């Protein structure tokens, strides 16, 4: 599991990360594509 | 124990997570069903 | 220490956790009884 | 090996929310060693308040 | 991976870290040049 | 390996809270090595 998985998931659940931002993280190798797809399976902005 | 166990327990105690959200995390494989059931034995929104 | 020992000690020190909450954590296996007893030895709400 | 809560208690000492009273309880509980509490007390109490 | 990679990436996303800061961290051995380049690929200040 | 509190003290230097006097105390306490204090003081005090 990527070290920043939880960090990016939390940003998705709080609505601060967009799909574009997750693509940047995948491109950088900070998330795998599979992890970004998992994160996007959650409701965007669920915490709000 | 799942890495995000404490993250999701804290979100249940702070009243931001719902049962529906914990089920999304179990589907994602970020929590096991047993862990979601442990979290739901605590008082939701206990932190206020 | 259990993974969440510091998390629950901090909640006791900040006055957010109650004895009941610690015992729910013991019942869930997130603290040992000995850990809950050690946490309750500290001043509740010391952080103010 | 460092007690896991060493940084936690040092931060409380620097923020002025802990005094020796709390460090005494932590040492008695086995959450800090006496040597660790003496190291923390070497810092300026409340410097980061 | 450098231990402070996430710390510096978060500071960049927050808009608190500057390129100069990342370069200081590289010179200090706290980041690799490749890591500073990865961080700079993200949008500066996307977190508020 | 970095001292456990390296990031903690570097962050306090960047946020303008720590002084050289504080770093001297941390080296004397064995919380930072002298090399680490020298690295930290290389960064811009109060940058954040």
């Amino acid at each position: 599991e990527s070290l920043l998985y939880g960090y990016f998931l939390d940003s998705w659940l709080d609505g601060t990360a967009s799909e574009e931002l997750l693509r940047v993280a995948v491109n950088a190798g900070d998330l795998t594509q599979e992890e970004a797809d998992k994160i996007m399976s959650y409701p965007w902005g669920a915490w709000n």
